[PDB]
């Protein structure tokens, strides 16, 4: 099972959860004003019963609301703007999920093809992305946990097979989402 902690973000404004051994990045370089980052800092001996491993990196990005009324259609625009990123041209969702109807959507999203034509020229990368649209607030709030795969589940990622750390960070991602809090709404404009 999972241990996840309550965390602070954008000042306290919005609450939700981490797991232990998750640090704020923000404590040793600048990030971006609209975003909250936080990475695994395990040692590798530590082992909980997580099912993390060392390397997930977590980021709530507060962003404008897309122009798709579409729950899924708005999280597949938001996808798309985190993968386009890493030269990919061609993404699959491993697993999706509608979790509240027109505004929270999750999924595990893996690149498979590249501008570069080489989809294994480097190491597979599992992501987890939710989208959780505040409409009052005009903001899409898309929240992304990397998963840097091992040899062994990248194996399994192309038999279509999902990684058990994967289906571990999807259950830290619905709990992110399902313990997501807007505690003071003067953040937004």
């Amino acid at each position: 099972s999972m241990n996840n902690k309550e965390v602070e973000l954008y000042g306290g404004a919005i609450t939700t959860v981490v797991p232990p051994g998750f640090i704020d990045a923000s404590t040793l370089r600048e990030v971006p004003d609209t975003q909250e980052v936080y990475v695994n800092s395990r040692r590798d001996e530590e082992e909980f019963e997580d099912g993390l491993a060392t390397n997930e990196s977590i980021i709530v990005d507060l962003l404008e609301t897309v122009d798709k009324s579409d729950l899924k259609e708005a999280w597949q625009f938001h996808v798309e703007d985190l993968t386009e990123l890493n030269g990919t041209t061609k993404w699959e969702a491993l697993q999706e999920d509608t979790v509240q109807q027109g505004t929270k959507f999750t999924g595990l999203v893996m690149e498979v093809a590249n501008k570069w034509g080489k989809p294994d020229l480097a190491q597979t990368v599992v992501i987890g992305v939710a989208l959780i649209r505040l409409t009052q607030f005009d903001t899409d709030v898309v929240i992304s946990i990397n998963v840097p795969l091992t040899k062994e589940e990248a194996s399994q990622a192309s038999n279509k097979e999902l990684p058990a750390r994967c289906h571990a960070v999807y259950q830290l991602l619905q709990e992110m989402v399902r313990k997501f809090h807007v505690v003071d709404t003067s953040l937004f404009a």
